[PDB]
């Protein structure tokens, strides 16, 4: 069917942000020309899913430039949060299965991009709803920070592809189960 994919950038110790929710280690790093183009991945996406912390990061850091206007967007939270009334943004909560079929439908046969973050990704994985991961790994350790996938127990994956870029960053596709 349609794939729920976790496409994310992470440190070598498996963190997707500093403990203060900063991405200096990420944004200050030049992936290089030989990286897989962002567009080529985003072309395969028909919906995005997010937790509320990642939503608030994007709105505080790019308030006038929502990046996913091209697709519907589902933000999970237990608040009655509000989006600018002009943006394709829905707020859902609870069981991760219902959210996935809602998002897979809206994706129209394209994939659902689980942008994150960790807590949200783990909710889906614990529910057996996460099917693939695409990780860009930055050659750095930050010691502590936001965990990429805080699952409750060991989630094993099959390595389906891996590239090492000229800059030291790496890319891999992981299939769940
Ligand atoms: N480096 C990268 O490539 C990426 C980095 N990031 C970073 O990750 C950080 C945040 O990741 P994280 O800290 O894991 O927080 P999340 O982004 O996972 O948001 C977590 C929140 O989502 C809500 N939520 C999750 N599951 C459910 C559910 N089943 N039902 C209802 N609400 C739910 C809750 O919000 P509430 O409290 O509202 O209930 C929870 O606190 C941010 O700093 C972001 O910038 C994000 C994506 C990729
Ligand atoms: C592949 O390597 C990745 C690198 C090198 C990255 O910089 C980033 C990622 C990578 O995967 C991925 C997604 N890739 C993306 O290209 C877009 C930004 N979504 N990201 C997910 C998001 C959403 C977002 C949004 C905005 C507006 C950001 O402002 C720039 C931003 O930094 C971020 C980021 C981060 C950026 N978090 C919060």
């Amino acid at each position: 069917m349609s794939t729920l994919v976790y496409y994310v950038a992470a440190t070598l110790d498996g963190y997707i942000a500093t403990q203060q929710h900063k991405l200096d280690w990420l944004e200050n790093f030049a992936l290089g020309d030989d990286a897989t183009a962002y567009d080529d991945f985003y072309q395969t996406i028909g919906a995005v899913v997010m937790g509320s912390q990642t939503y608030e990061w994007i709105m505080s850091n790019a308030p006038d430039d929502w990046p996913y206007q091209d697709v519907p967007a589902f933000v999970m939270s237990n608040r009655d949060l509000s989006a600018p009334a002009n943006l394709d943004i829905t707020f859902l909560r609870g069981d991760a299965s219902a959210i996935a079929v809602r998002a897979r439908q809206a994706a129209k046969g394209k994939n659902v991009w689980l942008v994150g973050g960790g807590k949200t990704a783990a909710c889906f994985a614990n529910a057996g709803e996460l099917q693939q991961l695409f990780i860009t790994t930055i050659p750095t350790f930050i010691g502590t920070g936001v965990p990429v996938l805080p699952v409750d127990r060991a989630l094993e994956v099959v390595l389906r592809e891996q590239r090492t870029l000229q800059s030291g960053a790496m890319e891999c596709i992981l299939d769940v189960k």
